[PDB]
């Protein structure tokens, strides 16, 4: 629908003869303040400031309200006397807005106790366009990003493919849209993806990408990379050295009574403003302090600085919106995040990043808070660790398959920390230790013209459904044709087939009628464990030109014998550092739950994915070429 909502303004000018009686006044000269309330609109309770011992107060304060016309909107007015114990209500006055007409700017007089007089000004304009953007199309800033990055791709794609295989581009109308995908998976996903980005960076591959999407763990690296002050001038090369030094010290050791106390103190500001706080806020802060302690106040919006002239691929992040009823998560809605916006592309509903968290009503923001810090989003994107934080202090994948929707929404020496944190939280009343650990936010869908009936909503780690952020780039309007995915999902063993998540994404796609190349149910049987697989579309053309997927998987294969793509390991020492398993080892630093990565562990997983990416450039160069020739039809 449209909206047809009203903006009912109210000015509390002043009052005369504020009294409690001759006796009452002798005991306490009135300290007046007015309070307004409208039961038919989200959090309408508002109050003027009080005036110490004033019987003839002049407030002159303006209050705005967004009203639904199909409602009996009654403005309750209350004259109060601020006290040390319990403010006393001197008089209640009612006022129906209906008795007024749009544009009418009257001025009603109110009398309490037949003595005191108070003057209020009423207004009733027409609420303009919503703050919510209702469209399936990309937003102007994304469209401009594409158009401005287009020629950068073409140029870069030529330098990579060479003049020989880059023929089709010199006359190419539109170059191919390449999307890089990082999977979730804690610090394993984070350190892994960092090696991947170093490779994609130095090899010129990044320069051909239009998007970089991530979820859970990959997201933490993207946040760290894109928020770095020297990025893109400086690249993964230097930034990863920092990542290494930052992750070498156990993050859990950071959680100290003193530091936790700071976290709670800082968060109280957000709480105080009227936003809900949860364990995810705390987790978010911890992740923030370990990864971006020198830039804790970076927001999602501040990333616009690395994409203003399309000098980087557009960063995309995701989480899920879990309705209270929905029992199966494969049915939850995905929420996309980019420096330009946040929203649910299924229902064409978006908003600027700085509004995610604010209070809405009928598509109009009623109360706007300061934009959430990026570490909060980081927390939300990887909230699986906040739900199972006890554990972080039996694989996480195992603990996950059990968890129920109910369990996440509405409902050892390191264990002392968990108690200490919970103790500090209840002691300060930050939030009820029994409520949801998942992440909460005001419902921006609240009371929409035509889930719009529930004050807050649950947002959680997308990894709860599947580990690959496909919904982010399968969005029709993005027209991605080449998807270069990187999977760091945990497997029962290094020999275990790596298509669990992929098949799940494939099922999601079909479920939502979105183009997805057919993943042959015997790819592994016939292929065996490989560093990456390719999944071309299909001969037929039902709704053809569906993307081609290059699926990289976390596996230590050729890296065991080679230091670089065509360079073999020669010294006994070289063979040693590469001699390791990811999931096969019992004492492996690469389990999802682990956060302390000593330098050797970091280098291994980092260099591994670095090598694997580089050891397969040719496969990508090929898929692009094939993508170009497909863009010739
Ligand atoms: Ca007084
Ligand atoms: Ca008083």
């Amino acid at each position: 629908e449209h909206q047809y909502s009203h903006k009912f303004t109210v000015v509390v000018l002043r009052a005369t003869k504020v009294t409690k009686g001759a006796f009452g006044d002798m005991l306490d000269t009135p300290d007046p303040y007015v309070e307004l309330f409208i039961s038919t609109t989200p959090d309408s309770r508002k109050r003027t400031r009080h005036f110490n011992n004033d019987i003839n107060p002049v407030w002159n304060e303006t209050f705005e309200f967004i009203l639904d016309p199909n409602q009996e909107n009654v403005l309750e007015i209350t004259l109060m006397d601020a006290n040390y114990v319990m403010d006393e209500t001197l008089g209640t006055a009612t006022f129906t807005v209906s008795s007024m007409k749009v544009g009418e700017k009257k001025e009603v007089p109110f009398i309490f106790n037949q003595v005191t007089e108070m003057v209020l000004e009423m207004s009733l304009e027409v609420c303009s366009c919503p703050d919510l953007r209702f469209s399936m199309a990309l937003c102007d800033q994304e469209k401009t990003f594409r158009q401005q990055r287009k020629e950068h791709i073409r140029e870069s794609m030529k330098k990579l493919l060479g003049p020989k295989n880059s023929e089709g581009l010199h006359s190419a109308r539109d170059v191919p849209v390449v999307a890089i995908l990082g999977s979730g998976g804690g610090f394993r996903a984070m350190v892994g993806f960092s090696g991947v980005m170093k490779a994609l960076y130095e090899s010129g591959i990044l320069d051909c990408a239009t998007y970089v999407a991530g979820l859970s763990g990959s997201t933490w690296y993207m946040s760290t990379l894109y928020s770095h002050p020297d990025f893109p001038e400086k690249g993964p090369e230097e930034i990863n050295e920092e990542l290494m030094k930052n992750v070498s010290h156990n993050p859990l050791l950071l959680l100290t009574p003193q530091k936790v106390k700071r976290y709670v103190e800082s968060l109280w500001k957000k709480k105080s403003s009227g936003q809900p706080v949860t364990f995810t806020d705390i987790f978010g802060m911890l992740i923030g302090e370990t990864l971006i302690h020198n830039r804790m106040n970076t927001t999602l919006s501040s990333l616009k600085e690395k994409v203003n002239t399309a000098q980087c691929p557009l960063p995309l992040f995701t989480c899920l919106h879990v309705k209270p009823d929905v029992s199966e998560l494969m049915f939850a809605d995905w929420v996309e995040f980019s420096p330009y916006e946040i929203g649910m592309a299924k229902y064409g509903t978006f908003m600027a990043p700085d509004l995610f968290g604010s209070k809405f009503f009928m598509g109009t923001v009623v109360k706007k808070y300061e934009e959430n810090p990026l570490h909060f989003l980081m927390g939300v994107w990887g909230s699986a660790f906040s739900i199972l934080f006890n554990r972080v202090l039996s694989t996480m994948e195992e603990e996950l398959e059990n968890i129920t929707t109910k369990h996440i929404v509405s409902n050892n020496q390191a264990s002392w920390i968990h108690r200490m944190i919970m103790a500090l939280v209840s002691d300060s009343a930050l939030f009820n230790t029994r409520e949801g650990r998942a992440g909460k936010v005001h419902n921006f869908m609240l009371g929409l013209n035509l889930d719009v009936k529930s004050k807050k909503i649950h947002v959680v780690d997308s990894g709860l459904t599947f580990n690959l952020p496909y919904p982010l780039i399968l969005r029709p309007q993005r027209g991605v044709d080449l998807i270069i995915s990187f999977d760091f999902s945990a497997r029962p063993s290094d020999s275990s087939p790596p298509f669990k998540e992929l098949l799940l994404a494939e099922k999601w796609a079909k479920m939502n009628k979105l183009p997805f190349p057919k993943i042959d149910p015997y790819v592994f049987d016939r292929e065996g464990l490989k560093e990456c697989y390719v999944f071309k579309p299909k001969n037929p053309d039902m709704e053809k030109d569906c993307p081609t997927i290059i699926h990289f998987v976390l596996a230590n294969i050729n890296f065991r014998k080679y230091k670089a793509p065509g360079v073999p390991r020669e010294t006994e020492e070289e063979k040693e550092i590469a001699d390791f398993d990811i999931f096969d080892d019992p004492e492996s630093p690469f389990s999802t739950f682990n956060f302390q990565y000593p330098n050797q562990a970091f280098k291994r997983l980092h260099d591994l994915m670095h090598f694997n990416t580089l050891n397969n450039i040719d496969v990508i160069k090929e898929a692009m070429v094939e993508s170009i020739e497909y863009r010739r039809q």
